[PDB]
């Protein structure tokens, strides 16, 4: 959870990278 896009997030999380 970052702003408004908490659930999506779980896209730019462990893929960032």
């Amino acid at each position: 959870d970052r702003q408004i896009k908490i659930w999506f997030q779980n896209r730019r999380m462990k893929w960032k990278k």
